[PDB]
């Protein structure tokens, strides 16, 4: 469903996310997805979809169950990205970011700046 900043920031601790992008993490779900995992963004002028709490792409990183080409990069259905556990979208979304970085994310524009610290969540 939703997550808060603080939840979601506890979660991708727990799943070995590094408390030291948990605020970058957390202000890009907030841009992407408003925290709902199981958001598939509006078309692409390209006709892709972007899924998840990190509205991945579903052309690059993740196959669509419909049949749709994709590079699938995170080996993964776009709808494993949908899911209440946000397992495989934190995996994938830390692929991406590891091949094209943060800037792999429009939202990217907003989240760059002095974040607040992520200390009041833990």
């Amino acid at each position: 469903k939703t997550f808060t900043r603080c939840s979601l920031a506890r979660e991708m601790y727990a799943l070995g996310v590094p408390k030291s992008e948990l605020p970058q993490w957390t202000c890009i779900a907030e841009h992407e997805s408003s925290y709902r995992t199981n958001v598939v963004g509006p078309t692409n002028s390209n006709g892709s979809n972007d899924y998840g709490i990190f509205q991945i792409n579903n052309y690059y990183w993740c196959q669509p169950s419909n049949g749709r080409f994709s590079y699938n990069e995170c080996h993964l259905s776009c709808d494993a990205l949908l899911t209440d556990n946000i397992s495989n979208s934190v995996t994938c979304a830390r692929k991406i970011k590891s091949q094209q970085g943060w800037t792999a994310w429009s939202t990217w524009k907003y989240c760059s700046g002095s974040l607040p610290s992520i200390n009041d969540c833990f």
